[PDB]
């Protein structure tokens, strides 16, 4: 039967089932006030699916110049055509190759660039902004979004949305690397999975995806979304409570020292955005510092709500298109204040 919601992460994560229900705030707001992330499923069924295909992005924008990152080693590939990224999104035999002759796992850096999403893609902007869940929080002018209402004493978010495009990580060695490294934002954000590309050529790659989710510490109910409902998994997230940020900084200073980095005792490993917490570092964070996170698998059409100040990292299981919007909820406005 259809239900308002369910629980993931053994009861620690709210999952709302109906992205447009006017009642969602009645369940959403107690979880949000406690500093928890929230998941909303089914946003893909509200969107115009033809606007979110990699082939259309290549056809319409393919001649623009961009940089890419190699996700395996962080090397920058400077000044290539955006079609060189899109045409390899799902077809492995079209991907740029590293010197070892392997196809590369690539991330498209800063595209569309800065605040230009709305100007470059006005029909995509309309389709997304009209279908965001919890609209009193997430719309630029929503009644519970203080972004446009705050003085300079607060760090205000840039005009969004922002698009995040990257290939899926593939091998056993790829399990220890991030698509986006551990970091925190001073605003709240909603991140929507608008497209998941399951590739072909090296197509039969279903089992390393399961071992990644398993080793990622995903709950049994999350694993049933694959096996029972056949939904498409895009990305594995780890998110940590804002209150646990300094304990995470202490772990990464200790590990940085063990690994022979030479770092002043006050430097900020989270702001550096240079770490991915693999199975080993997550277990150590738990055992030695008493810190537990939320392991979240974001499927096609899932919206992930990330609280201000919450450290988080992202690991693409397949090729993903994500679109994110920043907002300032009254619950978390303390995290963007410029004094004390
Ligand atoms: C947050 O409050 C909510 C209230 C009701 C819903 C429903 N959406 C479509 C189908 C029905 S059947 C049972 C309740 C369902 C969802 C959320
Ligand atoms: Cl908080
Ligand atoms: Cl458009
Ligand atoms: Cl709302
Ligand atoms: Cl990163
Ligand atoms: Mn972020």
């Amino acid at each position: 039967s259809m239900t308002s919601h369910s629980w993931l992460c053994d009861g620690r994560l709210l999952c709302l089932h109906d992205p447009s229900n006017k009642n969602n705030w009645k369940i959403f707001r107690e979880c949000w006030k406690q500093g928890q992330p929230v998941l909303v499923s089914g946003v893909h069924k509200k969107l115009k699916s033809e606007l979110w295909k990699p082939e259309a992005f290549s056809q319409e924008f393919g001649d623009q110049d961009v940089d890419l990152v190699n996700c395996r080693n962080c090397a920058i590939i400077s000044d290539v055509k955006v079609r060189d990224f899109w045409d390899g999104f799902e077809i492995i035999c079209k991907r740029l190759r590293s010197e070892d002759g392997q196809p590369m796992v690539l991330k498209l850096k800063d595209w569309p660039p800065g605040e230009d999403f709305r100007d470059m893609m006005p029909t995509r902007f309309e389709d997304l902004m009209e279908n965001l869940p919890l609209p009193e929080y997430t719309k630029r002018d929503g009644r519970l979004n203080l972004a446009s209402r705050l003085p300079s004493y607060f760090v205000r978010p840039d005009l969004g949305p922002k698009m995040y495009n990257a290939y899926g990580l593939i091998t056993a060695e790829d399990r220890r690397v991030g698509t986006t490294n551990l970091h925190l934002d001073v605003s709240d954000a909603v991140n929507v999975m608008v497209y998941v590309g399951i590739p072909i050529g090296e197509g039969a790659h279903d089992e390393e995806v399961l071992k990644t989710i398993d080793e990622g510490d995903a709950d049994e109910v999350t694993k049933e979304r694959i096996h029972d409902h056949k939904e498409k998994p895009g990305a594995l997230w780890h998110i940590y409570a804002a209150k646990d940020a300094e304990k995470i900084r202490e772990l990464l200073r200790k590990v940085g020292e063990e690994q022979g980095q030479e770092n002043p005792p006050d430097h900020d490993p989270i702001h550096d955005q240079s770490w991915y917490l693999d199975q080993t570092l997550r277990k150590r964070l738990y055992e030695e510092y008493g810190v537990q996170g939320w392991a979240i698998v974001q499927f096609l059409g899932d919206a992930v709500f990330i609280p201000a100040g919450a450290p988080h990292q992202v690991h693409n299981l397949y090729s993903c298109i994500k679109v994110a919007e920043d907002f300032v909820s009254p619950e978390h406005v303390k995290h963007c204040f410029r004094l004390t």
